[PDB]
This record gives C-alpha cells, structure tokens and sequence, in this order.
C-alpha cells in the first residue's frame, strides 16, 4: 500500500533530522588553528576533528537502528551493513555540510572548518577532492527526507561480503528505492533525472570512501596514539 511508503519517508526523514542536525539550525563557529597555510598535520584540530568523528559513528548506528527493519536483520548483519557503510554516510553527511561561499565545512556541534583546517584537520592529500565532491553535490538541492533515504539506501546494502542473510536485506532495501522516487519526483516533477543522478551518487561516494580508508591508513603514521575505537571499527572492513 501506499500509505506505508509514506509511512517510511516520514520515519526515516525523522531518524535523519534527529540525528543529523542541519547547516542552517547550527550553531556556527570557528578556532584560529592553522587557518593560515597548509601543513602536514594540526593535532589539537585532529583531536576535535576525530572527536566529531565519533560522535558522528553513533550518530549514524542511532539513524540505522531506527530505520524499519534493520533490527529484525541478525545482529551480525548489522554490524556488518555498519562497517562496510560507515564511511559512505559519513562521507555524505560533511558534504551536504559545505557552505560554497566560506568554502567550509560545519560539524554537528558547529564547528565551521575552513578547507586549510580541514587539511590540516587530518584530510590531507584528500580535502580537495571531499570539497569537489560536495560541490558537485550542490547541484542536486537535495533535502533532508532525500539525503536520510539515500543513506539508508547505502546502508542496506545486499551485495555487502559477510552477510547471513543477504536476500533479507535486499528487500528491505526494495522499498527505500521506491520511497526515494516517489519523493523525489512529487517534490520536483520538472527534473526527472533526480533519482537516477542520486543512485549514481552512492557509486561517487564509495569512491570517495575508500581513498578516504586509503588516508586513514597513512594518518596513522602521522599521529600519536592510536585512532579512536569507534573508527577503528569502522575502517576495519
Ligand atoms: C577515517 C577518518 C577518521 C580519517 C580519514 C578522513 C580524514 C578522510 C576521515 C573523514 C571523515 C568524514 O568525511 C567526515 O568528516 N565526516 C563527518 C561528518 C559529520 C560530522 C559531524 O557532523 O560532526 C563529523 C564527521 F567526521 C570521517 C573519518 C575520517
């Protein structure tokens, strides 16, 4: 039935908004760390900057546990949706956070990061091509409903490596697709090509994803200590 196709573009519109505040009901503001030129690596900023990380991970677990079914699915599969689809939204989430004319980026508590504190954030070699993938996100006009589906669509993904029940989780993804373009065509009928440039995006953002593994692996070397847990347990897929 219909009604519960809107049913779930309103559940998880909510799961998105709750646990993923928008750029224009932040609270903005900035530090003076290395805003001036690009260096290797800032540490108080990478320990702010991993700290949001962080928060972001369960953040993100949080938005997945609230989508309909992903619950029901065995405890590993969760895990392991999670793992393999962590970096992709978090990916997504900073780039619908891009202000085109500061050229920053803001973070869920307001933390608004110019592209050099971004770099010397921990991006490094990959802060141009973040911010060139968020520019060409700008495009799109993607709202908060179309953004919290897309990453649902990432996350319940069937063709994943160790899942139990891969044929489950397919069809739990089945009906975010179709609530995807039931949206996105009523709310703009005029650009029918909305929901196709949408799904080519989650290839865009797996790639973006793993050079983003790839620049975990060097930054490794580059800080003292070891990297938070949580990201930890992301990058291992
Ligand atoms: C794996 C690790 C720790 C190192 C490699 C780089 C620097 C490429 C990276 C990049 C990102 C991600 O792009 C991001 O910043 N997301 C992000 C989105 C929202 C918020 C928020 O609203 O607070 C915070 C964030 F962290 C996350 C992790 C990593």
């Amino acid at each position: 039935l219909s009604p519960q196709l809107e049913e779930l573009i309103t559940k998880v519109s909510k799961a998105h908004q709750e646990t993923f505040p928008s750029l224009c009901q932040l609270g903005k503001y900035t530090t003076n760390s290395s805003a001036d030129h690009r260096v290797q690596l800032d540490l108080g900023l990478w320990d702010k900057f991993s700290e949001l990380a962080t928060k972001c991970i369960i953040k993100i677990v949080e938005f997945a546990k609230r989508l309909p079914g992903f619950t029901g699915l065995s405890i590993a599969d969760q895990i392991t949706l999670l793992k393999a689809a962590c970096l992709d939204i978090l990916m997504l989430r900073i780039c619908t956070r891009y202000t085109p004319e500061q050229d920053t980026m803001t973070f869920s508590d307001g933390l608004t990061l110019n592209r050099t504190q971004m770099h010397n954030a921990g991006f490094g070699p990959l802060t141009d091509l973040v911010f060139a993938f968020a520019g060409q996100l700008l495009p799109l006009e993607m709202d908060d409903t179309e953004t919290g589906l897309l990453s649902a669509i990432c996350l319940i993904c069937g063709d994943r490596m160790d899942l139990e029940e891969p044929e489950k989780v397919d069809k739990l993804q089945e009906p975010l697709l179709e609530a995807l373009r039931l949206y996105a065509r009523r709310r703009r009928p005029s650009q029918p090509y909305m929901f196709p440039r949408m799904l080519m995006k989650i290839t865009d953002l797996r790639g973006i994803s793993t050079k983003g593994a790839e620049r975990a692996i060097t930054l490794k070397m580059e800080i003292p200590g070891p990297m938070p847990p949580l990201i930890r347990e992301m990058l291992e897929n």
